[PDB]
């Protein structure tokens, strides 16, 4: 039946990408009722940027050194604020398109789909998992700040992640909707790099499990093993340690397979220290570690195929 | 700056789907204007798909045989027609939520996205290959029979599939919308089975191109190769021969890096001949196939990072 990393309908969020330019720099926004949210250094020159003073860059900005447009439609700002590393513009017009939403602070090894945007325009959809080292292999281009990621539960929209740089390797670091980054990033011109970064021990243990209901058993083996031992074999493959928490997370999905979790340690140690040996899971010829034990039961079968 | 299998926002086409059921069956249906477009399929029974006569099933349904739901919104039925594999059902009310469109055929080893959907609604969106066999290698569950597949340029969608089946190695077949199967598929119980596939070689050039503009080269090398000797190799790897029509496409990507299409292709010899040796490409241990020359425009930069 497949399986793919999938990101979720998009719509909703579109609705919410506006355009924020001040001065030079224009990048995007979110607008939910009456406030737009963006980065703050939408409000700095390249050289503000090598030791920026935000709250003293921002005291010398009125409401109109603003201008946010939704589309077609200029917004007017009649207000703004700094809160931590974003900027809240409080605006003359409700977002009629604003969904239910809410803003959370997701945890490393969690997952979101990002909506790729410019010049407010939505122009792609992807699903990134937040690595153990707060960074997230994204795809993203200059004009790309701004840009959100987020979760969709029934029909309200948990926004997680706005967009605001590029670090040396190619990777991709943010903030939640409060404008805390995660990790130890800051926006500004450093030597800042990413630091050293982990497997999700928890999530290819889930994808093996979608392996499993979607009918395939090859790699399994007759063995169990100790949590204990099972993490002296991570500590060597560079793996996060497993704990008892993420043993009792794999519940469910050890149930629907009846394979319990240990013994699907086992066969994961024996895939870590024997290789794959030309052989595929699920297509891929590598252990995949940016699926949750969440996504994997949102879409698989309820029903393994036995 | 970073690479991934991204799709299209899928707002546009999240507002056109709707249910459509007959009897017991329900399925997903598109809503473009004053019609609905479904599989036919859904006017049968599980016996009925053993050896259907669609013309003989169909005649003896009236208007009122099919159920429209477009959220919580009742449609009424007021003419449908059959259009060779899908249903087209005349409706009492436009869909304001039309977006400008267009039925498109698309070819073997292009790429489109998909907005899996249940009952209606859109659960999940990602980025498919049409391969060389006409399959596609999907995520589906039953309940997404008519779940689309589009592609989206300007403001305008251009849908190229309505997904009607599974075959017995998990992949998936549909038609475009006019009906039409990709591939020699019919929508009833056969023994029917998904022919040999092929790797999309213009494809892993193209991405190997990507590489290169994302600033990655150590797979090149200082030979060149004629497309004759290229093609002695590829069918050795069961990769489809490379055309000159093929070599043109390539023209703009190997222009902005500055690498002959011929000395390329000599690079991918010498990786089909070695391995990669451990090392990756764009993240991958494996030659990427489902990123055509236009995908690769669409997402890296115009400047190479050389
Ligand atoms: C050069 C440059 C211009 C605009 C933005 S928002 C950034 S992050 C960098
Ligand atoms: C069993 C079954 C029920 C409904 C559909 S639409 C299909 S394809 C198969
Ligand atoms: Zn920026
Ligand atoms: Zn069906």
């Amino acid at each position: 039946s497949g399986f793919r990393k999938m990101a979720f309908p998009s719509g909703k969020v579109e609705g919410c990408m506006v355009q924020v330019t001040c001065g030079t720099t224009t990048l995007n926004g979110l607008w939910l009722d009456d406030t737009v949210y963006c980065p703050r250094h939408v409000i700095c020159t390249a050289e503000d940027m090598l030791n920026p003073n935000y709250e003293d860059l921002l005291i010398r900005k009125s409401n109109h050194s603003f201008l946010v447009q939704a589309g077609n439609v200029q917004l007017r700002v009649i207000g703004h604020s700094m809160q931590n590393c974003l900027l809240r513009l409080k605006v003359d017009t409700s977002n009629p398109k604003t969904p239910k939403y809410k803003f959370v602070r997701i945890q490393p090894g969690q997952t979101f789909s990002v909506l790729a945007c410019y010049n407010g325009s939505p122009s792609g959809v992807y699903q990134c998992a937040m690595r153990p080292n707060h960074t997230i292999k994204g795809s993203f281009l200059n004009g790309s700040c701004g840009s959100v990621g987020f979760n969709i539960d029934y029909d309200c929209v948990s926004f997680c992640y706005m967009h605001h740089m590029e670090l040396p390797t190619g990777v991709h670091a943010g903030t939640d909707l409060e404008g805390k980054f995660y990790g130890p990033f800051v926006d500004r011109q450093t030597a800042q790099a990413a630091g050293t970064d982990t497997t999700i021990t928890l999530n290819v243990l889930a994808w093996l499990y979608a392996a499993v209901i979607n009918g395939d058993r090859w790699f399994l083996n007759r063995f169990t093993t100790t949590l204990n031992d099972f993490n002296l074999v991570a500590m060597k493959y560079n793996y996060e340690p497993l704990t008892q928490d993420h043993v009792d997370i794999l519940g469910p999905l050890s149930a629907q397979t009846g394979i319990a979790v240990l013994d699907m340690c086992a066969a994961l140690k024996e895939l870590l220290q024997n290789g794959m040996n030309g052989r595929t899971i699920l297509g891929s010829t590598i252990l995949e570690d940016e699926f949750t034990p969440f996504d994997v039961v949102r879409q698989c079968s309820g029903v393994t195929f036995q």
